[PDB]
């Protein structure tokens, strides 16, 4: 089995390649890191094992979801910390997803019900439909177009929330630029309508990942940030005209920050749709410079035949780390999976479809 030969990403030796995906559960009651956090990482935490952390907020501005955890706060650090040695305690290395919605929010998450902070000024169509907090659905509002000024204060968010993930224990910070929120929002030419030097052409539809990953590269060091992209997502209207070549543009840009800096990225992932010439996961897997982990509905045979074949390093699984707390021993052993619940997806309890599904 490939998925159980070791590997060395960055200072970390794995002993597996199977990848916790970051998932959004919303259990973190006001925002604060709660202990049902450390009981549903630590029953996925292996020896050995990468996980990476649902999207965190990096200010009070940067969330779309309800009871989502932040990390920019002194209480969310002393929090998120009991939850980094439980997970250290089991041998396990984690990464902090730093998460951005941009224009995928609401009135209700945000300050003061401002309107939510975005590339352009356009909303997301009618067509999609945003989570509130009491179960219900509603309307994604018209976001602010914001100046170069307030784009370095975003930049810095991120840089004060690495800083933060690091004071925390995490060994790692991921970049989350897909899935159409605030990074995507700068990359894809569908919603950037800028005519500033932050739209129009690949370069200045990168700068902005590009300073964001700069920014978190000079803080606490490459080799503990992962970049995570999505170029052939449509999800909340983030479409491209040539996502090829949107992709290949920004892992031009990652690998010049690398050799820039002198030092590899932890990694570069990408999620693709589920559903699924050479994919674009292997076109840009062969581009890219370093640790790839390939993202979006792999199977146990999927993930085996990825690595084989050289797709990527790592695998990261979503839904089924859901429903098997011990979903690396299931792949080892090829013992049958558990069905997880859509329903339970984003409620609050910290116990119903969130830690009781069962081992084996
Ligand atoms: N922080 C993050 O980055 C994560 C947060 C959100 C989810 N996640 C990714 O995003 C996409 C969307 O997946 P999903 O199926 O949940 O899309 P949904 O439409 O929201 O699924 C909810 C259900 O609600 C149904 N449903 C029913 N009506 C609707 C309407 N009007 N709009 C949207 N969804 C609707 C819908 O049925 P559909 O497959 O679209 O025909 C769906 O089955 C996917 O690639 C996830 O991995 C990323
Ligand atoms: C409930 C749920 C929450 C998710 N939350 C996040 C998230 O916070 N950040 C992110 O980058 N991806 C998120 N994703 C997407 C997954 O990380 C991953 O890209 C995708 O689910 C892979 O598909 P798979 O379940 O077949 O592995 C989420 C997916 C689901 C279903």
């Amino acid at each position: 089995n490939p998925l159980f030969s070791p590997y060395k990403m960055g200072k970390f030796n794995l002993s597996h390649r199977v990848v916790l995906a970051p998932m959004t559960r919303c259990r973190a009651l006001n925002n604060i890191p709660q202990a049902a956090l450390g009981e549903y990482y630590e029953q996925r935490a292996t020896a050995g094992g990468f996980l990476i952390t649902e999207g965190t907020m990096i200010s009070p501005t940067s969330a779309g979801f309800p009871h989502v955890p932040g990390i920019f706060t002194k209480e969310q650090v002393r929090e998120w910390k009991k939850i980094v040695d439980v997970v250290h305690a089991k041998g396990a290395v984690i990464f902090c997803q730093l998460w951005h919605v941009g224009r995928a929010s609401h009135e209700v998450y945000q300050p003061a019900g401002a309107a939510p902070i975005s590339s352009t000024e356009k909303p997301i169509s009618n067509r999609w439909r945003i989570l509130m907090p009491d179960g219900t659905h509603g309307i994604y509002p018209k976001p602010r177009a914001i100046g170069t000024y307030e784009i370095s204060q975003v930049v810095e968010d991120y840089r004060r929330s690495a800083l933060n993930a690091i004071e925390a224990g995490f060994d790692g910070i991921e970049i989350h630029g897909a899935h159409g929120y605030l990074i995507d929002q700068f990359l894809k030419d569908g919603i950037n309508d800028r005519t500033d030097e932050y739209g129009g052409s690949l370069a200045n539809r990168c700068k902005f990942i590009t300073q964001v990953v700069q920014a978190v590269v000079s803080a606490i060091g490459a080799d503990r940030v992962g970049v995570r992209v999505s170029p052939a997502i449509d999800h909340l209207d983030a479409m491209d005209s040539n996502p090829l070549s949107l992709g290949l543009a920004v892992v031009e840009r990652l690998n010049k920050i690398q050799l820039h800096s002198g030092s590899k990225l932890a990694y570069l992932h990408v999620t693709a749709e589920a559903d699924w010439e050479a994919r674009l996961m292997r076109t840009l897997r062969n581009a890219y410079q370093g640790t790839f982990i390939c993202s979006g509905g792999y199977t146990r045979e999927l993930g085996i035949e990825a690595v084989a074949q050289g797709d990527a390093d790592l695998v990261s699984y979503g839904r089924l780390f859901i429903s098997n707390p011990d979903l690396v021993m299931r792949i080892k052993l090829n013992a049958p999976l558990n069905k997880y619940n859509r329903k339970t997806f984003y409620t609050q309890d910290p116990v119903v479809g969130y830690t009781d599904y069962p081992f084996l």
